[PDB]
DNA sequence: CGTGTTAGCAGTCCGCG
DNA sequence: GCGGACTGCTAC
């Protein structure tokens, strides 16, 4: 097989780096890197080096790393341009790895683990590190085994051996109910003493040294505990032996009361999960506690226990154990699921970067564009400093506040990257500029063409039509993997519904789930099986069909975010390419892009209906626009129409077959107008929306820029089974807004939109009265606890304090002294609620830890003295009002002339 | 060491015979 | 007690 890295690390003058060889074992090599940059020379020199706008260079070899960093100062102080890759790792791995890696990730050792720590005196800090680490369950990827390490003696308690046949009893039967598929994987080694515990972890740590480290606030908690630990047992090298070079490097942070650090090691790549979750889940979770995401992601129960954590051990042991396991196992099964590891591995190895660098899109572009211009023997530009500017985005249309019946919306596919592809925007790829017309007159196609000679944004930008980008070309491939995804995501979601519909009349027999790939459209023999399963096997089929649409999205949707950081990178003063001219040639192009077809499909919708001058199109916002029905669908009556899915079989009929062929001429034509490269404008049918045919559904709504509510029936050529509200940016969309509100919030909108005025009035009235009978949790809001110490004067509120940190001082207040209370951590997430006067916390707020139930010392009061009345106005009521207003209805009947009557 | 801009709502502070 | 300027937080 063909070799792949595992870890890179410059120290000093040593590239320090552990790999996979041709016969697929682990070896680490120590190289004095040679490392080559480059400076410009005269034209009459002969060489092979040019830079990008094709400038001769002539090489610099160095005898080791400084002094190619001393050169680089050397030359800053000169005046003169230092070209060539800076980050030496990346040209190391450039050089040793020159062709398309293909890797083996059963040969990466992928190392899940976490540490318990009984702790009386409150949170153990791992910078402090005073208290024994009492348990580490520690899952290897190429053993696949769970190696537990267990503390029986302690300072806080000595406990019995723990038991796997206990812990595989269902709870029911007193067991901990360890799922039975990791029980014969568990390898559990017992102990007398925490420094033969450590010692041990140690050794088999040499032995099975993690690659790609991961669990859930590893980065945070469990590696910098362990680190520090160590190193009060038996001294920093002993602590050192973590590193498989022997080296880390400790950083610091602190602010007013609590001291932290993190710990880097090099030689492996931590890729904490919950920074993962945060950077490719694209969820906004109110808490990040693993028993919430679990919960969320998996539908598993919580992990309950009875007392607090820091006396399970010495109550409970044999769960304190078991639950360590689980929660290692819960990260598995969440990946499982999302594959960001596998993301990583794609992304890392396709750069050819650290694997870590991946949360990194500026690193991982300056990577991927590096050896896209080294294979051509191109020289890269040195990276300058600039003053961070701003500069205009995508334009939103101000929409009409009001109800809209009939909508269907289209869409640009992948904007920006398409615009970079058609345009051929690229550092090495401007031409010139053009004197600028307002941009009203291009949109209007008044103003004067840019240029007969070069591809146009309207921002003033001209750029060679005849010759590649090093940024378009490496976009496309991208861009390209990211279509494939998606197709198979599509895919795997439109045979969701056919399951969902077939679940509708289930067979009454005993069958199996079919073996069928989900990622491609069902064949018709397939869907003749379907129709006789029985539930049982549409299930589990429906589950398959939903992993793979989850898959397919993480695949996609994160290469789609990669892109899309390509162009703000374009944007951000690190950027090797930074250039607001690119940036802002993007931008503008879209604004017109945007506009322009506005235009084209009011002038159309008004030909084909025999109108003049009405607005169908009534929002957009970026690359998409929203464009009113009404009259296409009272063109022919609805009396015509025989259910809701006849007539959003002729609306996706319309969009298709006329409405699409006069949008591509449409943007065919602004292609010619900016005389670009290549036509990459395809804006299709996105949503189809609508009321059930003689409800009296309103259909849809709009409150403002970025605010709207639509039932829709089609998407993106998924008929669903059932209506999907699609709300964007209202309350129900917010982490910040409780669950129960929500939840209620948006059961009123599927009623305003589905059912009309009279169902939406009998809910709001029934949920008004069983309001004060919800769970506190469910009802509590939610926000980020930043800036808590700005705001603290003496435990009390300083000037302009958040309303929310004030119920965190408040909390901070009344737990003083409480020792093994919660802390709230700063920057970390709270649950919020509203106190009514004269409570006993001394204010109007109170907030605490979210994820988590209220301390019991002072969860009884704060039962107690909830404001319902406040709460249910500010959440409830209030955006609840905002819907309807803009609606044109009423949640409360208003009072009339007919109340005379009985 | 480090993708981007546009945009609404909640809250504090301040003015307000 | 309701607006306007301001911070803080949260669809493309
Ligand atoms: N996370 C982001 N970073 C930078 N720019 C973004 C981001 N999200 C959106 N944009 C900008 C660039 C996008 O091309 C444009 C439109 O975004 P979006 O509506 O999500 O669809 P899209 O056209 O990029 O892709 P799709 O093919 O999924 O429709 O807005
Ligand atoms: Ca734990
Ligand atoms: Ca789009
Ligand atoms: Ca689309
Ligand atoms: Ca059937
Ligand atoms: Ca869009
Ligand atoms: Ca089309
Ligand atoms: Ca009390």
């Amino acid at each position: 097989m063909k070799e792949f890295y595992l870890t890179v690390e410059q120290i000093g003058d040593s590239i320090f780096e552990r790999y996979i060889d041709s016969n697929g074992r682990e070896r680490t090599r120590e190289v004095e890197y040679k490392p080559s940059l480059f400076a410009h020379c005269p034209e009459s020199q002969a060489t092979k080096y040019f830079d990008i706008y094709g400038k001769p260079c002539t090489r610099k070899l160095f005898a080791n790393m400084r002094d190619a960093s001393q050169w680089i100062k050397r030359m800053e102080d000169i005046g003169l341009e230092a070209l060539g890759m800076d980050d030496f790792k990346l040209a190391y791995l450039s050089d040793t790895y020159n062709y398309e890696i293909k890797y083996d990730h059963t040969k990466i050792r992928v190392a899940n683990f976490d540490i318990e720590v009984t702790s009386p005196d409150g949170f153990p800090e791992p910078s402090q590190a005073k208290h024994p680490i009492d348990a580490i369950t520690h899952y290897d990827s190429i053993d696949d085994r769970f190696y537990v390490f267990d503390l029986l003696n302690s300072p806080y308690g000595n406990v019995e051996e723990w038991s796997i046949e206990i812990a595989a009893k269902l709870q029911e039967q007193g067991g901990d109910e360890v799922p039975s598929e990791i029980i014969d994987k568990i390898i559990y080694m017992p102990f007398d003493n925490e420094k033969e515990l450590l010692m041990e972890y140690l050794n088999f740590w040499q032995q099975k040294t993690p690659v790609i480290l991961t669990g859930w606030n590893v980065e945070s908690f469990a590696i910098p505990y362990v680190y520090n630990r160590i190193k009060n047992i038996f001294g920093e090298s002993t602590a050192k032996r973590l590193s498989p070079h022997r080296k880390t490097r400790v950083k610091v942070i602190e602010n007013m009361y609590g001291s932290r650090e993190i710990i880097t090691l090099f030689g492996i790549s931590v890729l904490d999960y919950i920074d993962l979750y945060k950077k490719f889940s694209f969820t906004n979770q109110p808490s990040y506690s693993l028993d919430y995401i679990s919960e969320f992601e998996l539908n598993v129960g919580k992990l309950k226990y009875d007392g607090p954590i820091s006396k399970l051990r010495e109550s409970n042991h044999q769960r304190y154990i078991s639950y360590n396991i689980i929660a290692v196992y819960r990260v598995l099964q969440i990946d499982a699921k999302r594959q960001f590891i596998n993301l990583s591995l794609d992304m890392g190895y396709y750069a050819k970067i650290q694997i870590q660098s991946v949360f990194s899109p500026i690193k991982t572009w300056d990577a991927i564009i590096f050896n896209s211009l080294k294979e051509q023997n191109k020289v890269i530009p040195q990276g300058r400093s600039h003053p961070v500017q701003p500069y205009p985005g995508a334009f939103v249309k101000e929409p009409i506040p009001n109800r809209y019946k009939y909508v269907m919306s289209f869409d640009l596919t992948s904007l920006y990257p398409s615009i970079i592809r058609q345009v051929n925007i690229s550092p090495e790829t401007i031409a010139g500029t053009f004197k600028v017309a307002p941009l009203h007159d291009y949109i209007n196609a008044v103003a004067e063409r840019p240029s007969d000679v070069y591809s146009c944004s309207p921002n003033g930008m001209m750029y060679y039509k005849d010759r590649d980008g090093v940024v378009p070309t490496e976009i496309t491939k991208v861009f390209n993997q990211r279509k494939e995804h998606k197709g198979y995501m599509l895919a795997a979601q439109r045979n969701g519904e056919i399951i969902k519909e077939a679940l509708h009349n289930p067979n009454l027999s005993v069958d199996e789930p079919l073996d069928v790939d989900y990622r491609f459209d069902f064949s018709d023999e397939i869907k003749e099986k379907i129709k006789k399963l029985s539930a049982k096997s549409l299930n589990e089929m429906l589950f398959r069909a939903q992993r793979t649409e989850v898959a397919g999205m993480t695949a996609q949707i994160n290469r789609k975010l990669l892109i899309n950081s390509l162009y703000g990178a374009l944007g951000n003063v690190w950027f090797r390419y930074y250039d607001l001219r690119n940036a802002t040639a993007i931008t503008t192009f879209g604004q017109m892009a945007l506009q322009w077809i506005e235009r084209k499909v009011n002038e159309y919708l008004n030909e084909v209906c025999g109108t003049e001058g009405e607005a169908f199109v009534l929002y957009g916002d970026t690359d998409s626009i929203y464009v009113s029905a009404d009259k296409i669908i009272d063109k022919v009556g609805e009396s015509k129409f025989r259910d809701t899915n006849h007539w959003v079989d002729f609306l996706d009929k319309f969009a298709r077959e006329r409405m699409e062929p006069a949008i591509d001429r449409g943007f065919r034509e602004m292609c010619e107008y900016m005389n670009n490269k290549q036509h990459l404008m395809f804006m299709d049918r996105e949503a189809i929306a609508g009321p059930p045919l003689g409800s009296k559904g309103i259909g849809g709504f709009w409150t403002g820029k970025k605010r709207y509510a639509l039932n829709v029936w089609d998407m993106e050529g998924t008929r669903y089974a059932e209506p999907k509200l699609k709300i964007m940016g209202l309350e129900t969309q917010k982490s910040s807004t409780p669950k129960a509100v929500q939840k209620a919030l948006k059961e009123c909108i599927r009623r305003m939109l589905q059912e009309g005025e009279e169902s939406l009035q009998e809910y709001f009235k029934e949920f008004e009265k069983e309001f004060r009978q919800l769970n506190y949790i469910s009802i509590a809001s939610v926000s980020s606890a930043n800036n808590i110490a700005k705001y603290d004067v003496g435990g009390f509120p300083g000037p302009k304090c958040p309303f929310h940190i004030r119920g965190i001082l408040t909390y901070n207040r009344a737990i003083k002294g409480n020792i093994d209370a919660p802390q709230v951590v700063e920057g970390e997430k709270v649950y919020v609620l509203p106190l009514r006067e004269g409570n006993p916390f001394g204010d109007k707020c109170i907030a605490w830890p979210s994820g988590t139930e209220i301390t019991d010392l002072i969860k009884d009061d704060v039962l107690h003295w909830m404001d319902y009345t406040v709460l249910l106005e500010k959440t409830f009521i209030k955006p609840l009002e905002g819907f309807t207003s803009a609606a044109k209805l009423d949640y409360e009947k208003k009072a009339s002339l007919f109340d005379m009557f009985d």
